[PDB]
């Protein structure tokens, strides 16, 4: 249906593993969106199609205003085409470098709809596991936007396929190899409320191999400035045990959330 020459093709937007991300123009409609570009060589030289498809399947039939829209495909023999809802106030890894540190009221904000977004995703029994700031678009009001499906599947699930770059965001059920579920997300929103309030996630390290360390003992402290309630929340989410983690329902009514998020659940 679709194909390149119906696009005009704009700045480029961002790169990732595989993604090349561009801002283009459909020429009928002058409707504005993002392309992100895969290479099908490095595809089948990593074999990971399968990632491809799921992230396509899934996040085309999910709907929700904390999840970014995926339109369509097409693919030219060189190259797959994924048609994407343009965010325009970019990442919010970008928001981060800028003002270093996010005060209580933004991270209180961010996570309630980013549990929003995920309780809504749960609730298919999807499970997102990629959970991190380059992740995460601005739409133009500024809301969060959860993207890039990739490692993106059903529960309960095994890993099958090789963790590539950073430990940071992931659960010790995950890095261990075994199985997981559900709970992993709430790990991840866990990390992410501490880095928005520090400025760094609470096991990053120097090496690979320290990082492991870290994240299977849960060793983190808090420098003086975070509140008691900021502290209750994260060490609640931040369990070895995935079982002993909270459900999306009490985050979303945790007391330090209700008093300083300006959204709704
Ligand atoms: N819809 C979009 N709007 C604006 N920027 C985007 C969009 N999609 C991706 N980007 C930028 O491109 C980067 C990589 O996109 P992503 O889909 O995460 O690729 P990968 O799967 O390779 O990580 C993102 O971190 C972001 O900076
Ligand atoms: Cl190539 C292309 C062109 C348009 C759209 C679209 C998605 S939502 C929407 N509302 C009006 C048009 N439109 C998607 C892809
Ligand atoms: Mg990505
Ligand atoms: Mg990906």
């Amino acid at each position: 249906q679709w194909a390149l020459e119906d696009f005009e093709i704009g700045r480029p937007l961002g790169k990732g593993k595989f993604g090349n991300v561009y801002l283009a123009r459909e020429k009928q409609s002058k409707f504005i969106l993002a392309l992100k570009v895969l290479f099908k060589a490095q595809l089948e030289k990593a074999g990971v199609e399968h990632q491809l498809r799921r992230e396509v399947e899934i996040q085309s039939h999910l709907r929700h205003p904390n999840i970014l829209r995926l339109y369509g495909y097409f693919h030219d023999a060189t190259r797959v085409y994924l048609i994407l809802e343009y965010a325009p106030l970019g990442t919010v890894y970008r928001e981060l470098q800028k003002l270093s540190k996010f005060d209580e009221q933004r991270t209180a904000t961010y996570i309630t709809e980013l549990a929003n977004a995920l309780s809504y995703c749960h609730s298919k029994r999807v499970i997102h596991r990629d959970i991190k700031p380059e992740n995460l678009l601005l739409g133009s009001a500024g809301e969060l936007k959860i993207a890039d499906f990739g490692w993106s599947v059903h529960a309960p699930s095994s890993r099958r396929t090789t963790l590539a770059g950073t430990l940071d965001y992931l659960p010790p059920e995950m890095i261990e190899g075994r199985m997981h579920d559900e709970k992993v997300d709430l790990w991840s929103l866990g990390v992410l409320c501490y880095e928005f309030l520090v400025g760094k996630p609470p096991f990053e390290a120097n090496t690979y191999q320290e990082t492991y360390k870290r994240i299977s003992r849960v060793e983190f402290t808090f420098p003086d400035f975070v509140t008691e309630g900021a502290r209750d929340l994260i060490s609640r989410l931040l369990k070895h045990n995935p079982s002993q983690r909270p459900m999306l329902r009490e985050v979303l009514e945790h007391p330090w959330i209700t008093a300083n998020s300006s959204k709704p659940s």
